């Protein structure tokens, strides 16, 4: 006959974007189930016998990668920050998104604020450009939707000094975005925090804000230089990359590995 | 003259354990500085120039993979966890180290949790036995010590079915090691959570602790089978590795960059 919501949701779960399986073709539940958890049983033995990488992880070793060859400085910065951080970022009480941690700390909705601490230092003792990068956990308060998660993984790289340039920073992109076979175009957008963005789309998918500085946020900490910086999310490129219908099968979780149901 | 507590505490920032510099030889403190921070600026720059690797993430690639190469499957699974599964863990309110977030969640403390419900839904798709592993950030409230961190970064491998004996425990925990170069002793302990444990130690610092099971908080759980399991620390691995005098040197942070003070 038909199928509830509950027995839909539940094919939906078992779904890949590989498959080519209509779940309304009159076919019932019981065999639409049994052929999809064959399917992903398959998928996740074969994953086991031959593979055994995870994809967020495999993704940060890659971009890691890049970088590094490209001259820039790999920064592993704290996840837990002072709250304090989040007002001198000009993030007036939107605000609303912070998990907050026992009064005076949070949780990085971001990395640009330790990334603007690490090249204020850092120029004191390298030589001009200074390019450094991160990438890991940021976490924000978020409605439920298929392209936001409350805990996910941030890229960010910038340079400071020379080399920051609009034309620079558009061709660092163009080259990342390529060597991970990802098409995209670049559109003018604004926020709260930097001001005037190059917002990099897929479709109507953002990947990326963008930023030319200087801004009148450097003052506030300690940048007095040109600088450019990019912040990118792994699990909407891992979405792009797979097809994926919802960002959870990207995401950190017990439920999905590499974006196969764990309920099975 | 005499060096102050503030003049020997910036000095012993600077220092590094490959330097041969004594701090108290009547040589003034203006000299003692600037020798070192040329020594810290080369320093930074030979890394910046020939390296740009992050000692954290390098050994967390390298930890990857040791175990990816030897059957291991790579998770990545949520730090930002349900309150419950705290006291699911039989830690009966050391809870007062739990770092609390909005009400309902918290810091992970450990990765156990999480590799228990992957361990519990794998073994509904895999081939006896099998074989995880995660590396990430963990959170606990710690008083201030040469060797604790409130954020850190846990490996924790484990296996759980056929195989999951004392003898081949202890045989992964010695290539593992072995592999890293680093000298170890098993000596018992025990501990709130899962009783009776084996401690990997170098000299006094605890490397990691094991356990073998099953152990009557398997039932809470869901793991009906015979397991092992080991957790490991990363900064306390590279405190060893680099010798340095506290693990801070080690750590996430904006002070240092894989040992050098960034406050140059
Ligand atoms: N909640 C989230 N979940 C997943 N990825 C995110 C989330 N928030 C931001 N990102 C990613 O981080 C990048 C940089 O963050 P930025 O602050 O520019 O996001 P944003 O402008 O708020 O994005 P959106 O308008 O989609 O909410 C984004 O372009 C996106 O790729
Ligand atoms: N606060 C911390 N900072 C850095 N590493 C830690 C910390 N707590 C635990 N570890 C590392 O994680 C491993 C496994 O955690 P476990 O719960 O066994 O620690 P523990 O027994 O509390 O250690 P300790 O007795 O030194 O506090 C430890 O053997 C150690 O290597
Ligand atoms: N997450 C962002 C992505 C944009 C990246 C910009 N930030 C950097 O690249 O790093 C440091 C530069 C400069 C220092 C003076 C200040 C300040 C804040 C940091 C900023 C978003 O569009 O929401
Ligand atoms: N951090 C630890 C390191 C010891 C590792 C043991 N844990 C695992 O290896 O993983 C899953 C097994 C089994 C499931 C039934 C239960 C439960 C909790 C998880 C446990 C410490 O000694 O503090
Ligand atoms: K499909
Ligand atoms: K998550
Ligand atoms: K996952
Ligand atoms: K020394
Ligand atoms: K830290
Ligand atoms: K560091
Ligand atoms: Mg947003
Ligand atoms: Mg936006
Ligand atoms: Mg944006
Ligand atoms: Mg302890
Ligand atoms: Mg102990
Ligand atoms: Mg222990």
């Amino acid at each position: 006959p038909a199928l509830t919501k509950s027995q839909t949701d539940r094919l939906e779960v078992l779904l890949n974007p590989k498959d080519e399986i209509s779940l309304n073709s009159g076919k019932p539940f019981r065999e639409l189930e049994s052929e999809l958890l064959s399917r992903r049983k398959k998928d996740l033995q074969q994953i086991y016998a031959e593979e055994r990488e995870n994809y967020l992880g495999k993704l940060e070793r890659e971009i890691t990668r890049f970088f590094v060859d490209r001259g820039f400085l790999e920064i592993k910065s704290p996840i837990l920050i002072p709250l304090e951080y989040i007002e001198r970022m000009g993030i007036d009480n939107l605000s609303k998104q912070i998990f907050r941690v026992d009064k005076n700390f949070c949780l990085r909705p971001m990395l640009a604020p330790n990334l603007a601490n690490y090249l204020r230092k850092l120029d004191r003792a390298l030589p001009d450009p200074i390019k450094i990068f991160e990438i890991g956990p940021c976490y924000r308060k978020e409605s439920d939707g298929k392209e936001h998660l409350e805990e996910f993984t941030m890229l960010n790289f910038c340079q400071m000094g020379s080399g920051c340039t609009r034309e620079n920073l558009e061709s660092i992109i163009t080259d990342f975005l390529n060597h991970l076979g990802i098409d995209f175009k670049i559109v003018g957008d604004s926020c709260m925090v930097f001001g005037d963005t190059l917002d990099v789309m897929h479709g109507d998918l953002e990947l990326s804000s963008a930023v030319v500085g200087p801004i009148p946020l450097d003052r506030e900490w300690g940048i007095d230089k040109p600088w450019i910086g990019a912040g990118f999310g792994l699990e909407r490129l891992l979405k792009v990359k797979h097809d994926f219908k919802n960002i959870k099968r990207a995401a950190r979780s017990g439920s999905y590995y590499n974006g196969i149901s764990t309920n099975l």
